[PDB]
């Protein structure tokens, strides 16, 4: 249950959880004394007393002081507990979100995912910090003053326990509706976030094709739906608070009718009954506030359900092992890549890559080039197969120990909005050295244009590194990959947008490194493949042919086709 | 001023803006009657009256009905007005955000921009919808009760107008502190959003380099800073509401001391003084509520300032013109691209492109390849130069009329998370035809794998179209570009990730189109450049050489270097 799990998050706050009770507890004892205060002043003034009459002024300053000190400490602690608990929620949510599999990222766009911690969790803050204080107040205060009301006269008060089911039904019935609608408005917000996020991502596409008008219609429709849902939610919530007062007002009228009969009014002591009316009003107000905060309470519950679903989602796994890979020799054996959608791209595959080799994959597009690499780094779980990395199961090695020792250059190079040095030295090697980055840049051929930048290595990039160049942005990935001195360098189309001269120097640097690795090259070119130790012709996953550059040319086959 | 401009947004709501006042006005009158109700009941009971005693119960259900009907109608209208106003804000904010220049997108990442409408505007909703009602109540009700208080006894009430400067200073002084801090917390949230958005974008990079631990520290630091700022803001708020009660409580103590002197107590008629105390308490409660909601009120103002800064930001411009471009002939003349950062890449450039030509740009990377293209589409304003599109100024043509008739293929292909058919037919041509998409796919060579997809042309893509393939994702851009039948096709590195076979068919289709255009090709290859009508060798912006494929080879120069 949502409520049960929330309590588990405030376990270390029990010591502070009772201080807030005391602070409002004194406040609960402050608003009950007013009923006694009115009776006391009426008795003193009615009897023309002077000793207890001139003493009244000191009783409101002292009384109000309790409405202050005690209200602040109790009122301020509510924010502390709720804000601290949410801080441990969003912070802990980030860990699982980062540890989630790449498949989850594919299914949900940035707008949907970001709204789940930026808005979903955000509403939980205002729905908990403000709601917890309001509910505990409109609780303990009402409880205390109603207990006092029972003590002064139990006979009349017991009549109040007749309409209680009516208020319960009017609130329970009026709460399930908002709970159902609360999840709907949150879902609509995700669509709103998705449209803006996609528009930001595709600004280049949006402006080029004059799609701004089309984007507005979808965003306008989503905003209209959200507004209608909010207005509908307001109708039910705002309709409940006045109604619950009407039934309580009828109860007050009935109890007054019962009490004010002449046979019961023989000796009333009006000062006593006016205290009763004041207590009744001081119950009516807090219950009205409790009914008003119903929307705030319900909003948090809907957010909590989605948050905990995200927490329970099936994140990645681990095995436990630590090895240096001794120049890991990757040996695929009957590996398949049956995707969730249904497409099959690694139907059949097998290799015996040896340490120090330069195996490269060449073939037609849409065959599984950048799909087999993912399972090597564990970005995609294997199906009906396994990989023997260093003559041992790949799964047995930890993800941290595996990804940290495998340099990668993705087809779509991603650059963070930070300084150039941080991007080149991003990751576990953020504290490598102040000169290692220079060596990596020189090897990658990026040590010529960085100095030409306005600031140099400490220049902040753009939104996604668009401001460097069409080709320079790619060199940053190569630079960081070479900086990461792992004995693996999967150059997955690393030299795609680079110029003829720039790529030639990078190939020369790779050849001259004199630190032979098991680098895998996936390039749609012959210059990089001409020097490959072994060339594997792959089409639709199946290995069409294998051999060296000379062997394939003599055999012709499919390689001869890709030689025009 | 923020307040002045906000009123301008509710101009058409003046008809409903007065109905809410009546609802609160009736509610305000109800709050007045309670003080009269206590006096009436005490006078009736004190005199042992029966005609006005048994009639009292009918004055509670009727009185509460006014606390209902009137509170609901006016209470629900507050949400309607505020929610409708914000709906016209976020909806109108979207238009300017989409019309903003590409430079603004570069400066601010997605997280900063998205948080300015998803959180900045979102806080304005709760800071206005639930704040406007609270201020209207803590106003009308208090004003009416105070007017009644003055009427019954003006002599005593006048003493209240001494502490008023004290409460004003305690509130005015405490308001600027939160206003300054309100902007700080909002700024911190933008950093929180930035980390999450960048992590979502770079999940491939984050996982590959084991950077999850590094990301957590930055996110953890931002969350801690936000929590500390919020806690500091909470201290200011909760420390104000009890204090204003203390000074007001002292005022009431002094006034009661002045009033209760024996000389003034000759004929007190206790029933009237208890009404005085009830009015005093029912004034204390709403002012406390006003102080409490001061926090939400201040939160909205900080958001409003940033929102209006975004609204006032310098969006793009327009001129006003319409033409078919008659196969627009591009004639660059003394064009420069002095960037905002400072780098220069179009130092010198001039051309006389003619209709039906196939001019292509070839040169070294980092020279200005994908920077001059932005001019023709107005993604970047020209400096100390101009472009004559159809022997007329480019600026004179409307942006919509210009972008809508210029097919573009950006180096970084962006695919939206939608169906394939919508993505291929995205933009002004969303209603082209049910068969034209097939022709475009066949021309681009994309009508071979789409049918092999799980659903086909109506299959939802991933977050950014990552699930097609490394090369297929590029073909979608080519498909939409060819579908858009403008007399321009700037193939800016269109064939980069495509294989040798796919690119050949696309080139053949372009040649066979038999619809000669002014297509511009920016490719680091020779297959597309061999058949180019004119080849321009560009280095560092300056035109190194011009001529046909045969001419450049004979002249050697830099072209001979780019031939190995
Ligand atoms: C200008 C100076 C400000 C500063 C200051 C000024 C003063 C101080 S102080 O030291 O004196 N402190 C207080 C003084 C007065 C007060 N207040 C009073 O006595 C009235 C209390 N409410 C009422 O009697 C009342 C009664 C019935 C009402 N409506 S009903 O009959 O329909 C109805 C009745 C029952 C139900 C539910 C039935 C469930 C069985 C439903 C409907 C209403 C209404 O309509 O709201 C109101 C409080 C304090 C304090 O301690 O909180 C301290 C500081
Ligand atoms: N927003 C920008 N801020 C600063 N410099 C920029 C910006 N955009 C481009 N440049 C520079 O302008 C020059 C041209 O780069 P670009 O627009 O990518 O064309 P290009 O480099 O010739 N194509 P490519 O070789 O694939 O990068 C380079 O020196 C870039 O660093
Ligand atoms: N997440 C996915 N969902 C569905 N199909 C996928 C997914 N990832 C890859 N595929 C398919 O698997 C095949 C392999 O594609 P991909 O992983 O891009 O390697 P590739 O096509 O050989 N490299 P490239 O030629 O540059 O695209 C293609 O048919 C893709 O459509």
């Amino acid at each position: 249950k949502v409520y049960l799990r929330l309590i588990s998050y405030l376990k270390p706050y029990w010591g502070v959880a009772l201080l807030v009770l005391i602070g409002f507890g004194m406040n609960s004892a402050t608003e009950v004394s007013v009923a006694k205060l009115i009776k006391f002043i009426i008795d003193a003034i009615q009897n023309a007393s002077r000793a207890d009459l001139d003493w009244f002024p000191l009783l409101i300053i002292l009384l109000v002081f309790f409405r202050g000190l005690g209200l602040f400490m109790g009122g301020y602690y509510t924010a502390v507990i709720s804000r601290s608990l949410v801080f441990s929620i969003r912070q802990e949510v980030y860990a699982k979100l980062l540890r989630l599999p790449a498949q989850y990222y594919l299914d949900n766009s940035s707008g949907h995912i970001t709204a789940k911690i930026m808005y979903n969790v955000e509403q939980l803050t205002a729905a908990s910090s403000e709601s917890l204080k309001t509910i505990v107040r409109d609780g303990m205060i009402t409880l205390g003053l109603l207990g006092y009301l029972f003590y002064t006269n139990w006979r009349l008060t017991i009549c109040i326990m007749v309409f209680l089911p009516v208020i319960g039904i009017l609130v329970r019935k009026a709460s399930k509706r908002m709970r159902k609608l609360s999840m709907q408005v949150q879902d609509t917000m995700g669509d709103v976030n998705h449209v803006v996020q996609e528009s930001i991502n595709g600004n280049a596409v949006v402006k080029s094709f004059a799609g701004e008008e089309s984007e507005q219609e979808r965003f306008y429709k989503s905003s209209e739906e959200n507004l209608k849902r909010g207005l509908k939610m307001v109708i039910v919530q705002n309709l409940n608070s006045p109604v619950v007062q009407v039934v309580m007002a009828c109860a007050m009228a009935l109890i007054v009718w019962l009490a004010l009969r002449p046979q019961i009014l023989g000796n009333t002591t009006a000062g006593e009954f006016v205290a009763y009316i004041t207590a009744a009003g001081l119950l009516s107000k807090p219950v009205k506030n409790l009914t008003d905060v119903n929307e705030k309470l319900q909003r948090g519950l809907a957010a909590a359900h989605s948050v905990f679903e995200l927490l329970d989602l099936p994140e990645e796994q681990n095995s436990g092992e630590l090895k240096p890979q001794l120049q890991g020799a990757i040996r695929f054996d009957h590996v398949v890549l049956n995707y969730a959608d249904g497409t099959q791209a690694i139907k059949d595959f097998s290799l015996d890559i040896r340490p120090g080799e330069t195996v490269a994959l060449v073939g037609r597009s849409g065959a599984g080039k950048t799909s087999l690499v993912n399972m090597l780094v564990r970005f995609q779980e294997v199906s009906s197969g396994q990989i023997y990395l260093d003559d041992l199961p790949i799964r047995d090695i930890e993800l941290s120990s595996l990804r940290t020792q495998i340099a990668m250059v993705n087809q779509q190079v991603v650059l963070f909005n930070r300084t150039v040095r941080e991007n080149i030295a991003y990751g576990q090697l953020h504290n490598a050295s102040d000169e290692d980055v220079i060596a990596a840049a020189k090897a990658a051929y990026a040590h010529d244009f960085i100095m030409n930048l306005p600031n140099g290595y400490d220049t902040v990039l753009g939104a996604q590194g668009l401001n460097l160049s069409g080709g320079q942005r790619q060199r940053i990935a190569i630079a960081r990959a070479i900086l990461k001195n792992a004995p693996i360098l999967i150059l997955d189309e690393a030299t795609s947008a680079l110029d003829n001269e720039s790529e030639h120097f990078i190939q020369q640097a790779f050849d001259e490194a004199m630190q032979d690795r098991t680098t895998i090259v996936i390039a749609h070119r012959l210059s990089t493949i001409e020097n490959a130790d072994r060339i594997v012709v792959m089409d639709r996953g199946q290995i069409v042919e294998q051999g060296t550059h000379q062997e394939l040319l003599a055999k012709h086959g499919a390689y001869y086709q890709l030689h025009q």
